[PDB]
């Protein structure tokens, strides 16, 4: 039983906003402020119900011991040269942050380069973004503390790894790009807020902040942002600017050599492509002829060389010309000549080598069925390195010699799973109809040898936005549910991700938003006409985008779902554009201010729609939210707001005895950056509230 009470919570009945003529009732609007002693008092209540329930059977214990004894396994970045040394990360296993090692040659010494764990007690100081200098004897590094996306930017001589005193401040969403001189770095800087004018500045090494060139702003355009990055043979300066998350980008360019007295104000910036119609991402360059990876006519991804002596795209040429149905992830150039082209063929990756002059394929490199996690190889290497992982597969590190006349890619490091017996599982893919008619992917990970008589808990997730494609990944915690808790697992592959490109994205945008809704419960639905789970057993969950999906889908069909958790989801979807970066969603939710958009928003956003089910037998799932206090990508007011509803709109009903709860880490953040002993707490509470909920014995 729940042996607790909801805490009161006020509500401000004049919190009343017309929409279009539709009015509005925001009672809890006062959450939006993390740092009021209402808030404050408000999450400290919440805690004290959702802390002892969560922690009141041994089962969270038992999953803890066994999520610190299997995550304790050795995790490696890809090897990657820069200048005349190697580096690479390592975590040893439970470290809170992985570390940067250096090596002078593959066969050398390691030793420790940046270790970000001595930067603070609980490791909630993370490395946020880095960039090595053209020679690789500089180093830049970000720094973020608790999770924010703000960052410090810092200074390395790579030869004894001497801290430099240059210190960069007000940098977030920055990209990091030295000039080829080594004289400085180009970075992105800032004048619930909502930042807007993000400029551009080149930071001379050896010189105060406040020396920095500013060179491009867009005073006009305050949601712009504009990122540098140098051609490979850092002649040109290449400028992508983007608004919102869509795939598109405006492409600029400075000819650094046009520039008369070197970088010393405003840069030149040839406008090669203004408008926002397509994504221009730099694969490589051979004087002026730029290869880039676009969707521009091409929903699957092509690539195309523009030449900038001759740039009407009348004149482009088509290198590798778009997939029917294979998307084309990302492509990079290594040992001058050669392309390196990652595919997504059904939701796993393939990896392939192709000549830059033809476009012809050279080499296949072979994987089994999985994700590419991580690449090394750049223009001036010699050689590759590729990460792979799976639903059962920790991560196996490859690497091959392009120097040679046959090409042989080798292992060279592999981690297995550790303590469970992989050949006991099988991953199967099968595809499901949707409301529509709609083929979806879903990936079922269980036991060899079940009955799929509807008996086992299942834990079904989802994303569904944004253009991400969701695919295999290795994660301890969800094994553990399978081994120990006799779960199975499912990702569904819903429209809103980039599965199969552009045109899957838009099926699960805007106006087409439900069909993510629709998609995620057709797959529930599926998982429970064939046997391998019953609704009282099932388990939704997703984050951030995705856990509007799964608030989403206890609203609109709170009989299909046994569980629900919600990580930092997007619960408000009048206000989401009010706050931070919330203004850049607008180009998968749209945005309130239209009636148009309104319309849809209200259908579906959980903040408006939680209602106690009709049907006298129907209840809603059992939920939990989780969240940090503050959180500057997703506010934490949508799921403080979201659970208050909850509590006073259905907790408030005798019919419900699922409880409805949040767990709010007020302790230094969680987010991007996360240290290892959060994420194995965070996991922890996710799997005791399923035991507890639906009453799973621990399977030993």
């Amino acid at each position: 039983m729940l042996s607790f009470q909801y805490p009161d919570v006020y509500r401000d009945e004049t919190a009343i906003q017309d929409y279009h003529g539709h009015k509005v009732c925001d009672p809890y609007a006062w959450l939006e402020d993390p740092d009021s002693e209402q808030t404050k008092a408000f999450v400290e209540a919440q805690n004290k119900i959702t802390v002892p329930f969560l922690e009141q059977c041994p089962i969270r214990g038992l999953y803890k011991e066994r999520m610190t004894e299997l995550y304790d396994y050795p995790k490696y970045s890809c090897h990657f040269k820069k200048g005349k040394r190697y580096f690479y990360f390592y975590n040893t296993g439970l470290q809170n942050q992985r570390v940067l090692y250096v090596q002078d040659s593959l066969e050398g010494e390691a030793r420790v380069f940046l270790d970000p764990n001595i930067l603070s007690d609980d490791g909630t100081v993370a490395l946020r973004g880095y960039a090595f200098s053209e020679d690789g004897e500089y180093f830049a590094y970000g720094l973020s503390a608790s999770g924010s996306d703000w960052v410090t930017i810092k200074f390395m001589k790579v030869d004894g790894a001497k801290e430099l005193p240059d210190v960069l401040e007000r940098v977030k969403f920055s990209c990091m790009a030295w000039t080829h001189d080594g004289k400085g770095m180009f970075y992105n800087a800032y004048p619930t807020s909502t930042n807007l004018h993000q400029k551009l500045y080149y930071h001379v090494l050896g010189t105060d902040q406040s020396e920095d060139i500013l060179c491009a702003e867009f005073p006009d355009e305050p949601k712009w942002m504009g990122g540098a990055e140098l051609s490979d043979d850092g002649r040109y300066v290449l400028l992508s600017i983007r608004e919102g998350c869509d795939p598109v980008n405006r492409l600029w360019y400075c000819d650094l050599q046009q520039e008369s007295n070197g970088i010393t104000g405003i840069l030149k910036w040839v406008k090669l492509i203004d408008n926002f119609e397509g994504e221009y991402d730099y694969v490589t360059n051979e004087g002026t002829v730029f290869t880039f990876k676009t969707n521009r006519h091409s929903p699957n991804y092509r690539l195309i060389n523009i030449d900038f002596t001759d740039p009407e795209e009348s004149k482009w040429k088509v290198l590798v010309p778009e997939h029917e149905k294979d998307v084309l992830e990302w492509v990079a150039c290594v040992r001058s000549n050669f392309l390196v082209l990652c595919y997504l063929h059904d939701v796993k990756n393939t990896l392939q080598l192709h000549d830059l002059a033809t476009g012809a394929l050279l080499k296949i490199f072979p994987l089994e069925v999985g994700s590419v996690v991580g690449y090394s190889g750049q223009k001036k290497d010699t050689e590759i390195f590729y990460q792979f992982t799976s639903f059962l597969s920790p991560g196996i590190i490859y690497h091959c010699d392009l120097t040679k006349e046959e090409l042989e890619p080798r292992v060279f490091r592999e981690v297995t799973v550790k303590g469970i017996d992989a050949s006991d599982y099988q991953t199967v893919q099968i595809f499901y109809p949707s409301k529509d008619g709609t083929k979806i992917p879903m990936f079922i990970v269980h036991k060899k040898g079940i009955k799929l008589d509807g008996s086992h808990p299942a834990f079904l997730y989802g994303y569904g936005g944004f253009n991400i494609s969701i695919t295999p990944n290795y994660s301890v915690s969800r094994l553990i549910f399978v081994r120990h808790m006799g779960g199975v697992l499912a990702v569904a592959n819903i429209r809103g991700g980039g599965e199969y490109g552009e045109t899957w994205h838009k099926g699960g945008i805007l106006a087409n938003k439900q069909n993510c809704f629709d998609d995620f419960q057709c797959a529930a639905e599926y998982l429970i006409k064939e046997g391998y789970t019953s609704p009282k057993r099932l388990t939704i969950n997703g984050g951030s985008n995705g856990g509007l999906l799964v608030a989403t889908c206890a609203n609109q069909r709170p009989d299909l779902f046994g569980c629900v958790i919600a990580q930092v989801g997007v619960m408000d979807m009048l206000k989401f554009h009010k706050y931070t970066i919330g203004h850049a969603w607008t180009t998968d939710y749209g945005c309130s201010d239209s009636k148009q958009h309104f319309e849809w928003l209200i259908k579906y956003s959980p903040l408006h729609n939680v209602k106690l089910p009709e049907a006298d037998d129907i209840q809603y799932p059992s939920m939990l939210l989780l969240t940090a206090d503050h959180d500057d990508r997703v506010v934490p007011l949508h799921s403080l707001k979201f659970i208050a509803t909850l509590q006073y709109i259905v907790g408030r009903s005798r019919k419900q005895n699922n409880p409805l709860l949040i767990h709010v880490d007020t302790k230094a953040g969680a987010g991007a950056g996360k240290p290892t002993a959060k994420v194995i707490e965070e996991v922890s509470d996710m799997f005791a509230f399923i035991a507890r909920c639906l009453n799973i014995d621990w399977i030993p």
